[PDB]
C-alpha cells in the first residue's frame, strides 16, 4: 500500500536529514553507456524506450548509484564540500528467459530501493568521510524500522558497481542491500576526484 | 502484475511509435512554480523532497504535462518542426484523508502523456487537436474499450486552454486531452500550439 509504505519513509527521511542528508531525485531516464560491461547490471537486462530521441539516452536505470554520481559530479565542480545524499526511488530490468522457446528476455521487473551517498568531508577538522560513516547510518536506517543488528550479517560482496562492497543479509536470507567504496572506474568516469560510499537498500525487503 | 502492466504499455507504445511517435521519460523532479496558481493541480497538494539541494527543484510532478513542455521546447529551439511524444509514469500528490489519521494521505497512480505539436507528419500542414483526439481514441480501442463505451465532455481545467473529459457511462475518468493553456506555452516559450492527453492507466483497466 503506496501511502502507508509512504510514511514509513518519510520517517526515514525524517532521520537521515537529522543526521545531515539532503534527498535528491533524479530521472529514472539513465545512460545505456554506463551499464557497459557490468555484471551486477548487465547493460543486455536494460528496459529500452521505444524509439526514444536520442539513442544514448535510452535505457531505463537499474541501479540508483548513477544518477547520484552525476549529482555529486555536478556538486562537486560547484564546490560542495561535503555531500550527504539520498533518494527513494524505482529501478527496472529485465530477467532473461530460463528457456529458448519464447523470447531472450522474460519478465519486466521493477524494486523500490533507498540510495545512499557520503563523499567529501565529515560534516560534525581537515577530516574526510569514511565508508564506516555509511555503514552507521545503514545500521540506524535498519534500525529505524525494528531491524536489529543481531538480525543480520555482512558478508562480502562481489559486485562491480564496487572496488570493496558489504552485503547485508538478514539471519533468514533475505538480501536487504548493499554498501561499500564505489568502484575506481566509475569515479574517474564521473571526474570525481575523490571516494563515494554508496548504499542501496531494497525497501520492499525492509517492509 | 508489473510485467502484465507492462506488456500492455508495449502493445500501446507499438501502436504509437507505428504512427510516427518518440518515447520520452522525465524526471519525477519538477519545479513547484510551474503549480502556482493552479486549481487543477494546486501547488499546496504537491509532495515535496526534505531538505532538497534546491528551493525551485524540490517538488514531485502531479501532471506528466510539464516535463513534456521542457523536452519539447528543448526540441523545438533546436530545429524539429514536428514532435509527436509519449510518456509511461507515475504522478504524485497529497489528497484529503478518510475522516482517523491527521495527515493527509499520499497517492500515486500511472499515466499516459501525449504531446503533438508543430507540422502535421506526411502539403505544409499544422497539426490539430482533431489528430490527438484520434490517437486517444486509437489507444483506448487497443486496450479493448470502444467508442460506444465512453463520452467526451467538457473539462474544466486550468492546465487547458480547452479541453475534454473521457469518462464512461458510469462516470469514471478515463482522461484528459485538449490544447495547453496560453500562459503554459508561454512560459516555456513555446512559440505554437501543444496538444496534450494525460490518460489514466490505473482506471483503463
Amino acid at each position: 500500500n503506496a501511502d502507508r509504505r509512504y510514511k514509513w519513509q518519510t520517517v526515514v527521511s525524517e532521520q537521515l536529514v537529522g543526521a545531515g542528508f539532503n534527498e535528491i531525485l533524479n530521472n529514472s531516464l539513465t545512460a545505456g553507456s554506463y551499464y557497459e560491461g557490468l555484471k551486477s547490471h548487465p547493460r543486455e537486462m536494460a528496459v529500452e524506450l521505444m524509439n526514444p530521441l536520442s539513442q544514448e539516452l535510452n535505457c531505463m536505470r537499474q541501479t540508483l548509484l548513477f544518477g547520484g554520481l552525476e549529482t555529486l559530479s555536478h556538486n562537486l565542480r560547484r564546490k560542495h564540500l561535503s555531500l550527504y545524499l539520498f533518494e527513494w526511488g524505482k529501478c527496472y530490468r529485465f530477467h532473461a528467459a530460463k528457456r529458448t522457446d519464447e523470447t531472450p528476455l522474460a519478465a519486466y521487473a521493477e524494486d523500490d530501493r533507498l540510495g545512499i551517498w557520503i563523499c567529501g568531508q565529515r560534516v560534525h577538522p581537515e577530516e574526510p568521510t569514511s565508508v564506516f560513516e555509511l555503514k552507521a547510518v545503514v545500521e540506524q536506517v535498519l534500525c529505524r524500522v525494528g531491524i536489529e543488528t543481531g538480525a543480520y550479517t555482512l558478508k562480502t560482496a562481489d559486485n562491480d558497481l564496487y572496488a570493496s562492497a558489504m552485503e547485508v543479509k538478514t539471519r533468514s536470507g533475505k538480501l536487504l542491500g548493499t554498501f561499500g567504496t564505489v568502484s575506481t572506474e566509475l569515479i574517474k568516469r564521473f571526474e570525481i576526484e575523490q571516494p563515494v560510499y554508496f548504499a542501496e537498500l531494497l525497501w520492499d525487503a525492509l517492509m
